[PDB]
């Protein structure tokens, strides 16, 4: 990485009803192809790594799901700072989660 | 006796105090322990599982707790609810093989 | 009165292509409350009491859930205590009014 | 605008700096978006964009980065709504929602 950040992604296919886990699992598999730390939770997936890699993984993940459906709503949230390292563990420690 | 279970995610961001906002966020998270909710904090937000009304109240309090020490706060609440299957963190994670 | 400016986005997960149909229903719900409502292409901005917004949010979400099996709704709140916060004030502060 | 893959999006660039006021930084981000080949419609909680997906991703990164140059931390969000069965435009969504 050159410019590390911490992010969270959510990819939701529309028009396929409520059972969409099969599509979401596909998106998660996409992130794992990149040089990123992947921590999936029940409402999205947190990523740690190069900003460009995250942007590319986000687009691919979104696009992969869209390939199987007609509409997808995807969200990408980036948290980047200059005063400290941008890592998952640092954020967790800062709030006493470790 | 009445449980309308949903899974949600909350993020509270205090503004005007620079980059170091963890001290405020920690306080907001503490609030959740007072409610009958499952709490799973991650690096970008806090996932909650429990009654919808309880999550709405916990959200308002967490938001307000931070606003007490800062001048401005931007808070987000996302709700995921379905009526065909149980709304639990465990089931969602199992469904995608994370458990 | 505890005024805030907020944004609500509701995603209904159905098997048809028209979601706007259900979202329109959610927007009508907002209008039953004492709130200023400004809908845009990605969500609806609300201005009014925090409690009223929380109630309106819950009802809008629930109304859509009555038509589809799953709904993902988001509520974002921007509250400040140093100044009065309103839709028009926020817009003018950035020269977008 | 010029595109190969049009989508409708909403962005919010939140600077974590000194003082509750962030208007200066927010306007800076908005000016960045306007420099790209996109339709820009700012509302009180975010900025809606219409244009090519890649142009939006580029604009997003630059807006986020330009704000980060002035403050020590930035939390930026991008939400994309893309469909293949109908055109992805602000106008269509507004007409479909009863606003136009």
């Amino acid at each position: 990485f050159m410019r590390k950040v911490v992010a969270e992604v959510s990819i939701i296919p529309l028009g396929k009803g409520a059972s969409v886990s099969k599509y979401v699992k596909k998106a998660i598999e996409v992130f794992k192809k990149y040089d990123l730390k992947v921590e999936t939770n029940a409402m999205g997936t947190v990523l740690e790594g190069d900003l460009d890699e995250i942007l590319k993984a986000f687009k691919e993940a979104h696009s992969t799901v869209l390939n199987d459906v007609d509409r997808v709503v995807s969200s990408l949230k980036i948290d980047e700072r200059k005063d400290k390292e941008n890592t998952i563990e640092r954020k967790l420690k800062a709030i006493g989660e470790l």
